[PDB]
């Protein structure tokens, strides 16, 4: 028989069990991690050999949510699981995140952890659980790994931290905060927040730090049960029996080089150094061959800005360690789109739109917790011209959608509540341009355009990617981080938010030994940078224009008395069917205290309030007034007020006198007093001659 | 900052804007193009060395339509664009012809241009907008280029020419011919035609290359403005001793290989040589093999063949100039479909098929330019056999989309309009064999599939791939081109119309100095051999059947009452659901009363029509049952006519207050049938002892 291996926990009031041992033997390892009515599947499989020609590591994350999961059979008309939507591929992400930096540097071998979802319970979201499994899994394997890493989801409600929180806490909450971190750090954060300032976030993350304490000490204690023998992967020794000959031979020159004013005498230099280097070593294989002697010189490349940046002034750039960017922000630029941005950072440009639709027209997602309609939808396209190189069109990526992710959570916190604002947006970036932080240019980008488009959004947002360089007890904080610079960053991270408080915070720490006392500081220095950015913003666009651009559908409603329900919907939704047709527009939107006209164009709307106000208890008549005679029968007459249908006032009340024949009122058309002066009554008329 | 450089020329009566310098600086070259509001964003962006041993030359073009540039938000499930489409790809294959002949001979370095809608006004189609777009970021590029190119569209309304029309002045025109050229030669030409003659198209073309040297005349002054340098690039050099050597040991014998009448054995004796010299012939500029030695003697190989067409008669297929390849054609070949065609023309081959539908099976078509739902839909199928060759079957090439739209161009001007014929018509075919053009060939098939499957269509439909060969004055026009007579095409055109006029032309020019005289005599000589074609299309059949194939939808109506209406629908219309299975027949309603039916043969209808009929006809009139029924009580009784539901009937209108008993029979089982009597109060039910329909 088998036999499996089960741990349990309480971790935030919820009982996790690592159940290992009796699925997937052939797999290098596999874990099943339940919470509460709520378990993922995750299994990892590394080969022990890589075919020497590989020089990049292949880790590979998937994360698949399989339906049956939620015990409800598929909507596809194949009735069958699709392609990774934002949902999963998001999810992937936030694995791979945290697992990739632990790997030990020079590590190659082939890695691939597969995560199936196969329960939920509405309550408990399962991208933490399969976290703490992949985690679990990769300890347990004999691979080479520094340590189990956790997670915590932190919720804020009522000024208190609340440790993974339920959908019922987190519709109320503040704050979305994720960690993942070791016993000795954290390694990574992310966040949607509603305006909090920076000593409440920072108090969020070492929350977050030190409650999941607990599934790293019973994770050490399961692979101490039931771990396999560890792998005795060692690297390649480090000089390769070359380093300080070629050290020597460029580093005088090349640390001269990077001193030069001018970004193509810079480049050019640099370039004439290394190819005499390279042209000057041809001595021997793996010298004929350049690879490993190039490798090594742009090593040196990365050493010598690397010490420049941390002592000396001059950037990649020769911009001050603190010294933003220019910018130049035009808005209203393209010609029919409702409204129209071109931010710029430097080399970044991102091109935005915002576009209104009605309630027929918003995004209806269908996720293993529920099937749930969305109105703001953010999509990011980053075309290969943008960073000035050719190939596919499209080009779509994990970062291409983590990208558009972020940047909706910046300014998600900032839009208004449907009862302000009853419209659908959709906002669409076109990078044109970049060389660093494209995310952040976005945001930046979006906030002019919906303020264009004239949406009533709160406030005006911004965003700035900083880093920060680590040498013992020495470090520097530096912003606007280009493409290049990317190599200094032992804390790459992104700050989006108002002038009143932060939306979006995310940390990607690289290395141990990031403290509270660090990250304050460096909190402390985008706060600065950020409202820089914003006293541009201010005076590009001052406050969102009041009036929606002249191509947008219009949606309005109007309040109406309980009786006349019958007359807006007439006999089986005739009067609506005709109104709907009349108008060229839906009004089915409301009928209940009022109804709502969403029109494609204004004219439309006018000529659908015309209508109903023509029809809906026009017909009632109070006073003495005037109506036509519309159609005639010897035993009465049709007589017209209004839009709303009249019957036939009787011969007895048309004529007064004992003789009522047609002849008192053959004539068509004339122009008559019609008053129907009745209440408590059926639909009658005392017209009298 | 950043400065943006504009230019704004009037050109069709709409103002226009060439903006510069503003965006995607890091690409080679950028441009905002806007006419009127129809703007798009164009970019090219070339490496600046090609990779090793590159032999063809890597353009690549694609166009994309952003829905945001119509201000509204994508009605797809994921609420965003997904893969190119028809209207695309189509567009994308409309920028590239007219610029992928004007690059240099040898230039092998990757371009890759790629044009975004950012903002459409319906009126204005932003296809020319991108084609004058791509000339502009092409010609302020580096890129060694052979100067702009404008492109005009020309519409035909009350006999006069009209640049660049409105979607309203389109729908009223006879013509919708696009024309793209530089100063010198008007390079493509691509048009759809309601059966204009000759004189009449050949007018538009020229029209349409006068009224656009002003778009050349403003891309030129802006490239002065704010042109990057030329960037320079050098032809590989191609003339060595052993090109001459090469040519002295092949030419001859070549020629004498040419001159073999067997198709077999003159390519069997060129293999030979080819072999012998691949074999033989030392000091190649690598170890000995084909890889310039073959592409040395394939030069020489359509050196001859293109000499002998210029100095006489003779070509590969042994035909003359002006020669057809040998018809065959039969009708009705592929048994249960509603029509069917093998069209035959030598090695060229295609197995046209015809299918009819309701007016609920048309394909909405959704566009920048607003929904453009059609009735008459042609698709193009290429499978590999086709060729002798193997893979990849069913994932469609770009051109097996050109090809489908230039045939359907072909027969939109003969199909009948929707009053005189109301079903939406599908034609499809598969290319069974092909070495020559298959698309003209769908033409001639196609034709055929709507007169056999009985579609009332105007008149029989052909079309030729005619091609010119030019050397200084001497020209010759060739009169149907094979698929390795290629390199003989300097001017490739495709005509295809009725015996009246044209329906459809294309042109691809890639040489200088084709005067409207050579242009003359070409459609004079397209026009013999498309009215032989004819000759024997019309002999295998004259005329559209006398109605449509047994198996096919007929169609018809009747007309019935609102409250018959509520009554076939029942809620939801289920009852429609459950009356459509059951019969096998589709049905519409509308709201006149005239509800239309539809099944694949009479008998199935007609049960539909008695049903609706039957089901929602009052209860008054009905089967003569002998009312025999159980459940009789004193104060009321449940009564059926028929069925082993159980109606309700009371003491006074079972019987029209004839006793005070509930029944005159008071017996259960009793054999006295029962009828419904008008009165209704909502709560109520009246089944009262009636025979013989007493109403």
């Amino acid at each position: 028989m088998l036999n499996p291996i089960v741990r349990k926990f309480q971790y935030g009031q919820h009982t996790v069990t690592l159940e290992t041992g009796m699925m997937a033997r052939q797999a290098t390892a596999a874990v099943m991690v339940s919470m509460d009515d709520t378990a993922v599947f995750v299994t990892v499989v590394g080969q022990k050999k890589a075919k020497p020609g590989q020089d990049f590591f292949p880790l590979t994350v998937n994360y698949q949510e399989r339906t049956y999961a939620a015990g409800r059979i598929p909507g596809s008309f194949f009735r069958r699981e699709g392609r990774p939507s934002e949902g999963e591929t998001l999810i992937a992400r936030l694995i791979d995140r945290p697992i990739r930096p632990l790997f030990p540097e020079g590590f190659v071998n082939e890695v691939q952890v597969i995560a199936t979802v196969v329960s939920v319970n509405p309550q408990v979201n399962p991208d933490i659980v399969a976290m703490i499994g992949a985690s679990a899994a990769l300890s347990l394997s004999g691979i080479p790994f520094n340590g189990p890493i956790g997670a915590a989801r932190v919720g804020y409600i009522n000024d208190q931290y609340v440790l993974n929180p339920t959908q019922d806490e987190l519709k109320e909450s503040k704050l979305d905060l994720v960690v993942a971190g070791t016993e000795a750090a954290v390694l990574m954060v992310e966040s949607e927040a509603q305006l909090l300032s920076e000593d409440q976030m920072l108090g969020a993350v070492v929350f977050g730090h030190e409650q999941q304490q607990v599934v790293i000490q019973n994770i050490n204690e399961l692979v101490k049960e039931a771990g396999k023998p560890r792998w005795d992967w060692q690297p390649e020794p480090v000089n390769e029996a070359l380093n300080a000959r070629v050290a020597a031979l460029a580093e005088a020159r090349l640390s001269d080089a990077y001193r030069i004013t001018d970004k193509q005498e810079r480049y050019a230099q640099v370039d004439v150094i290394k190819s005499e280097t390279i042209a000057t070593l041809l001595a021997e294989d793996e010298t004929l061959d350049e690879n490993e002697l190039g490798e090594i010189l742009h090593a040196i490349e990365k050493n010598v800005v690397r010490s420049r940046v941390l002592a000396g002034e001059p950037r990649i750039d020769g911009r001050e360690k603190d010294m933003i960017r220019g910018l130049d922000v035009r808005t209203g630029v393209l010609p029919r789109t409702h409204g129209s941005a071109l931010f710029t950072r430097g080399e970044t440009q991102a091109l935005v739109t915002a576009t209104l639709g009605t309630a027929r027209d918003a995004q209806v997602l269908d996720e293993l917790m529920g099937e749930r309609t969305d109105t703001f939808l953010f999509h990011y396209n980053f075309p290969p011209y943008s960073v000035g190189e050719t190939g596919m069109v499209g080009s779509p990526k994990r970062r291409e959608i983590g990208h558009g992710r972020l940047a909706k959570r910046g300014v998600l916190a900032v839009m208004p509540d449907m009862d302000k604002f009853p419209y659908t947006v959709r906002v669409v970036s076109e990078i044109t341009e970049s060389n660093g932080s494209s995310s952040m240019a976005s945001v930046c980008g979006a906030s002019l355009a919906l303020m264009d488009a004239g949406v009533p959004i709160k406030a005006a947002v911004a965003g700035i990617a900083m880093g920060l360089v680590k040498e013992g007890d020495n470090y520097v904080v530096l912003s606007d981080i280009l493409g290049d610079e990317d190599h200094l960053g032992d804390m790459d991270f992104k700050v989006a938010g108002s002038r009143d408080g932060i939306s979006a915070l995310q940390m990607d720490i690289k290395i141990e030994g990031i403290t509270k006392e660090i990250m304050q500081v460096a909190l402390n220095q985008a706060k600065g940078a950020r409202l820089h950015i914003l006293g541009v913003m201010e005076q590009a666009i001052n406050a969102p224009r009041g009036d929606i651009s002249e191509f947008a559908p219009r949606i309005h409603t109007i309040k109406i008395n309980p009786d006349k329900i019958k007359d807006v919907i007439g006999k089986g939704g005739s009067v609506i069917r005709a109104l709907t047709e009349e108008t060229g527009t839906t009004i089915e939107i409301e009928d209940d205290g009022t109804v709502k006209i969403a029109a494609t164009d204004g004219e439309k709307a006018k000529h659908a309030i015309r209508r109903i106000e023509e029809i809906t208890a026009e017909i009632e008549v109070g006073r003495v007034y005037t109506g036509k005679v519309t159609r005639i029968v010897d035993f009465g007459a049709f007589v017209a007020i209004g839009g709303g249908k009249e019957g036939l006032v009787h011969i007895s009340q048309i004529a007064d006198k004992r003789v009522e024949k047609v002849t008192d009122y053959l004539q068509m058309g004339q122009e008559v007093p019609v008053k129907v002066l009745e209440v408590d009554r059926q639909g009658r008329i005392r017209l009298s001659i």
